[PDB]
């Protein structure tokens, strides 16, 4: 469980994130495939993206990229009540995508970078251990869900 303090960290980060949601989730989404290649594979949309300049480009992925971001920052809102806007996204990462809870160890990863590339002076050790949590938290409920519908990634 992550203390109210905790969340408040999460929370202030994240208010700097939706000053650029499309700009962040490009850089996440570059970080993601520059830093585990294999996860571009689930993408058939944009695994033909070459470059990073054609990723920059790609007017679809950058809309991706704040879809994603706006279903997380609506999950992390709710500190951890999170269960009609998780189930959802379980089903579809289970069940269509097929989105190992390791890859979403990876796109946490990816998320941490990004926010503490932009953000050092809002995003210290302190802040990075309440995100760390916070992601921590999406991964285990998420992974309790995916057991749910029969899916053991
Ligand atoms: C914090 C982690 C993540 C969040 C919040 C998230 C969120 C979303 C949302 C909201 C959608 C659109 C609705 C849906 O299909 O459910 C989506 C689609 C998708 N997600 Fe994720 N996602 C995450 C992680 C991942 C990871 C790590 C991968 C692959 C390695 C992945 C692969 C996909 C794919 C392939 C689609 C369909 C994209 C399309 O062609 O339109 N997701 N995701």
């Amino acid at each position: 469980v992550l203390s109210e303090g905790e969340w408040q960290l999460v929370l202030h980060v994240w208010a700097k994130v939706e000053a650029d949601v499309a700009g962040h989730g490009q850089d996440i989404l570059i970080r993601l495939f520059k830093s585990h290649p294999e996860t571009l594979e689930k993408f058939d949309r944009f695994k033909h993206l070459k470059t990073e300049a054609e990723m920059k480009a790609s007017e679809d992925l950058k809309k991706h990229g704040v879809t994603v971001l706006t279903a997380l920052g609506a999950i992390l809102k709710k500190k951890g009540h999170h269960e009609a806007e998780l189930k959802p996204l379980a089903q579809s990462h289970a069940t269509k995508h097929k989105i190992p809870i390791k890859y979403l160890e990876f796109y946490s990863e990816a998320i941490i970078h990004v926010l503490h590339s932009r953000h050092p002076g809002d995003f210290g050790a302190d802040a990075q251990g309440a995100m760390n949590k916070a992601l921590e938290l999406f991964r285990k409920d998420i992974a309790a869900k995916y057991k749910e519908l029969g899916y053991q990634g």
